[PDB]
């Protein structure tokens, strides 16, 4: 404001403080089972006034639970604790200072035959909560003033709240490999071998040239959650085998671009990608041929019709946690003499 970084109390009633966890999650991803647990630990030291920090009052482990019914907005799910001071009663005035950190527990990866689909990166940050206790009249005490300061930082400024008495202290990201929950009505049936993307050219017609290449271009957008560890920096592409190439990730933009050719019945394959990524694909125009597409996006079937000799483009196709493929048909009208 200032000073809004500090949660006061109205009158002599205990200050109220919720802690808000931010889970970052991309677009094609089912929110996982995950409890995030905050762990308060009593710190020593000396208040401004000369007094040592007061101790001997415990704050319990506070937890937020995520499950399949939690759905992101702006690629993040935000859940808060209740009042952390619920069921906590101090004995005497003074400055109680707690180290608050988030424990690395309460989530497990999806696993099929020793192989792991997903990944949770836990917030490493650690804070200093200053609980400022002050005398009631006549007697007893109250939680007067609460504030946070990030630990291990140089001249750490006071932590500003998102909402009233709510602090986004802990921030974690979740990643998921694409296309490995292929059965749209049962994600327990899990395939670690499923490919990130498939594109398959099908030339259609008696006059159709089924030996030539059709020229393609693809730009893939890795999702924002990629920026948060651990992260992909190489991509593996198979334009019909044994052509196998390790394309690299453009680090400031998190994109990969490719140019490849397909012949009739020829499949383009992206080996593996974090679910949540997007792609643009473009087949250059070729004389006589109207192109069409039947694509699966995160288990959902969608279509797109093209023009006769124009470049055919698919604009920002999501590559979800479910099935991901594309079958692009190139159709040519029959040459018949009479």
């Amino acid at each position: 404001d200032d000073n809004s970084a500090i949660t006061k109390a109205n009158g002599e009633n205990n200050a109220v403080v919720k802690i808000n966890k931010t889970l970052n999650i991309a677009e094609g991803i089912t929110t996982p089972t995950a409890t995030f647990t905050f762990k308060f630990t009593e710190k020593t030291g000396q208040s401004s006034n000369g007094a040592p920090y007061q101790t001997g009052v415990a704050i319990p482990d506070r937890n937020v639970e995520y499950n399949k019914n939690d759905h992101p907005t702006a690629d993040k799910i935000q859940k808060a604790t209740e009042d952390i001071f619920s069921g906590v009663a101090y004995g005497h005035a003074g400055e109680y200072v707690y180290d608050v950190a988030e424990a690395k527990t309460g989530w497990q990866a999806i696993t099929k035959n020793g192989k792991t689909i997903d990944a949770m990166r836990y917030d490493k940050r650690t804070y200093e909560m200053h609980v400022i206790v002050k005398n009631k009249v006549n007697g007893g005490v109250y939680i007067s003033s609460v504030y946070f300061k990030e630990n291990n930082k140089s001249n750490a400024p006071k932590v500003e709240s998102s909402e009233q008495g709510v602090y986004n202290l802990f921030d974690n990201t979740y990643t998921k490999d694409a296309s490995k929950e292929p059965n749209p009505d049962d994600p327990s049936q899990v395939d670690p071998n499923a490919k990130a993307l498939t594109i398959t050219k099908k030339v259609d017609g008696a006059s159709g040239d089924k030996t030539r290449d059709f020229q393609f271009h693809i730009k893939i957008q890795l999702p924002s959650t990629n920026k948060t560890a651990e992260t992909p920096v190489t991509n593996i592409i198979v334009k019909h085998g044994s052509k196998s190439e390790v394309l690299a990730v453009v680090t400031p933009a998190d994109t990969v671009e490719y140019n490849f050719t397909l012949k009739d019945g020829e499949t383009f394959t992206v080996e593996q990608l974090p679910a949540g990524s997007k792609y643009t694909v473009t087949e250059t125009g070729v004389a006589g041929y109207t192109d069409s597409s039947i694509y699966t996006t995160n288990g959902a079937e969608q279509t797109s019709q093209g023009q006769k000799n124009v470049d055919f483009t698919l604009t920002d196709i999501l590559i979800g946690e479910k099935k991901n493929d594309n079958k692009v048909t190139n159709k040519i009208d029959d040459v018949t003499p009479t």
